[PDB]
Formats: C-alpha cells, structure tokens, sequence
C-alpha cells in the first residue's frame, strides 16, 4: 500500500532480477497451522474495551489498559516502554475478533504505514532509511519470507553454497519454542521464515551492534502461536534519512555440509 522506492548513487548495482516483494507471509506446504476449531477471537463490545485486561486476545499477558500500545498523548498508537524494555511477545486481535480492523489492538496486523527507501550505502551494500521521522515504539514493518519447517530450513543451510548467505535470510520463529510440553510443536526445532528471494523490505535492513530498530514477535490467534510474526519496531527516535538496522544476532555447524 505505502511506496517502496529504491536509489543508487554509489554504484551499477540493483537488485536481483529474481527478488521478488511480498506482502505477506508464504506459507510451506508441510508447515502446520491451527486447526479451525482451535481459533478464536475476543468477545469484546466495542474496539475500546480490547485494550483492558478483560479482552480475550490478552488473557495470556500478565498485569502491571494492558494491551502493548499506548492509551492517549504523544505516544499513542507506539509500542510501551514496558514491552520494548521487556521483550515480551505482543498479543493482538486478528482475524476472528468482534472488533473492527481499526482495534486499536491491530496495528501490526494494519501494516506497515510508512515509505520506505531501499538505497545503495557508500561501502556497504543496500541499505533502508525512510523519508519521514520514526519515534521510538513505531512499528515499521514485518519480516516476511516463505514460512518453511526446521526441516527444510536445516536442508537449505546444508545444501546451499555459502555465496547465498542462507544463514543471513533465515529467521526462527522461536518466540514460544521451549524443549518441554505442547507437542514438539513447541518442543521440538521452530518453524523459520525464509527471506531469500521473496520478502519485504526489512530484508534489505543492515545488521548492526547498537540497532534503532530491533524484532518483536507479534501473535494473533493464540493456537498460531508456533507461526508468530516478526515485527521491526523503532527502539530509539529515528530522524528521517537515517538508516534503519537491526541486530542480527541478538545451527550454523550445518551450513554447506551437504556441499563440503
Ligand atoms: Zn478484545
Ligand atoms: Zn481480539
Ligand atoms: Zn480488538
């Protein structure tokens, strides 16, 4: 919806002719998802009740107006100071909820609502800066990819040249994995996202030590918590025309292986 531009004026580089933009997730064949039973949205009367302790959507949060956003004020609509210094995972409503898409529980699920700006660095490779000024707590977009199981994700890392940087593209979806009880569904290795040649623009964002964006994992219906999404949000103000970037290391061994 909002426009992705794209400059060079450091070199004859662009992009591969095989990339290609998505914008949403692409779902592996083999990757389980909630049965359609297990689905369910909050009950609640009207979109302003969602941000209570007593929505549905939220009753696996604890407490401390509990929903992740702000109520009113200057930050309103942008992530809290509890969550972005917690980490926690976020909780929206979804598909299934009696509120309305404008809940003010959706806004990851309402996408990414500024340009952005895929330009070539001087000495590093694509870069992305947005040409309007982001505050701290402001969603920016997800990170998109062909979901794919362990499985494949392990043969990919294994069976691909290192001059594709498998490893650079692969994202777990690891937000809820702990090796105990709810099936290996949980226990076992973690779905990952793939964005290689089908993604959106965050996959052009540069890694960096000390980020100003940095990944949340956002949940819609709970029973699809083992497909939680990745969301970028802004953890520090960035001025318009600084470059966006995010810790890749913090399966590868493987990667490759296978191759050787
Ligand atoms: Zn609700
Ligand atoms: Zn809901
Ligand atoms: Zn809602």
């Amino acid at each position: 919806q909002l426009p992705i531009s794209i400059v060079n004026r450091e070199d004859d580089a662009f992009l591969n002719p095989n990339f290609r933009f998505i914008d949403h997730s692409i779902i592996g064949k083999n990757v389980p998802v909630a049965d359609q039973s297990f689905r369910v949205g909050c009950s609640c009367a009207s979109d302003e009740e969602c941000m209570y302790s007593t929505c549905q959507c939220l009753d696996e949060m604890a407490p401390d107006k509990r929903f992740a956003y702000y109520s009113q004020g200057a930050k309103k609509g942008l992530l809290r100071d509890r969550v972005l210094q917690s980490q926690e995972p976020i909780y929206e409503c979804h598909q299934g909820c009696a509120c309305s898409k404008d809940c003010p529980n959706r806004v990851v699920e309402r996408g990414r609502t500024v340009p952005l700006q895929i330009f070539r660095t001087k000495d590093r490779g694509w870069g992305v800066k947005c040409p309007v000024n982001i505050k701290r707590g402001q969603f920016v977009d997800r990170y998109l990819g062909e979901i794919i199981t362990s499985e494949e994700a392990d043969r990919r890392r294994a069976e691909s040249t290192i001059a594709r940087r498998k490893d650079v593209y692969l994202f777990a979806l690891d937000k809820f994995s702990d090796p105990d009880s709810l099936d290996p569904l949980l226990a076992g290795q973690p779905l990952e996202v793939d964005g290689e040649y089908m993604s959106g623009p965050t996959r052009f964002i540069n890694h960096s030590c000390d980020p100003n964006m940095a990944i949340f994992a956002r949940v819609g219906d709970h029973a699809d918590k083992h497909i939680h999404d990745l969301a970028l949000f802004a953890i520090k103000d960035i001025p318009k025309g600084t470059e966006l970037t995010f810790d890749y290391v913090n399966k590868i061994s493987e990667m490759t292986k296978c191759l050787c």
